[PDB]
């Protein structure tokens, strides 16, 4: 069943150069089984980081308008209501 997408503010570590770098990823999904696969996909895409080297530590569900990432916040708004301002 599809719904209004939940923005999960993930806070974890990714292994690059045998070093753990911390990240704060605000991404819109439906459930946790999405979050894992979507991050393994993104880090591999944008950053070319291997899946087994991406370590998720925290997953915090936040509100659509509170999201700091402009791209994700714009993505969530695509399924929202066009504010009728005459």
């Amino acid at each position: 069943m599809k719904m209004k997408t939940k923005i999960f503010r993930v806070k974890g570590k990714f292994l690059m150069g045998d070093k753990l770098q911390p990240f704060t990823k605000e991404l819109n999904a439906i459930r946790e089984e999405e979050i894992y696969e979507r991050l393994y996909s993104e880090f591999g895409s944008k950053h070319r980081v291997p899946r087994s080297k991406v370590k998720i530590e925290e997953i915090e569900e936040i509100s659509p308008e509170e999201v700091q990432d402009p791209v994700v916040k714009a993505l969530v708004q695509r399924l929202e209501h066009h504010h009728h301002h005459h």
